[PDB]
């Protein structure tokens, strides 16, 4: 592709429906995980009160729960380093 732009289609809705599927099969509890997938498609927008909770609270459940206590700062610090590099690029 040349000069791509952010766009939505039913495919992302159906790929959002496979994230629901991963959550539900992984947790044997569809209702709670359905909320955590709505919390991953809503980071595509990054809504003001819901812009930081999103991807982290998603990356929590799918593997064994409670094994992400240490990896969560790893993801957060790598994101912080990413913004540090972006801030350097802006400067």
């Amino acid at each position: 592709s040349k000069l791509p732009d952010l766009k939505d289609a039913e495919a992302v809705q159906k790929f959002f429906l496979e994230e629901i599927q991963l959550g539900e099969e992984l947790l044997a509890q569809g209702e709670y995980e359905k909320g955590v997938d709505h919390l991953t498609n809503a980071i595509a927008v990054c809504g003001q009160p819901q812009q930081l909770l999103q991807v982290l609270q998603q990356t929590l459940p799918p593997p064994v729960f409670q094994m992400l206590l240490t990896k969560l700062p790893t993801i957060s610090q790598r994101i912080v380093s990413a913004q540090s590099l972006a801030e350097d690029d802006v400067e």
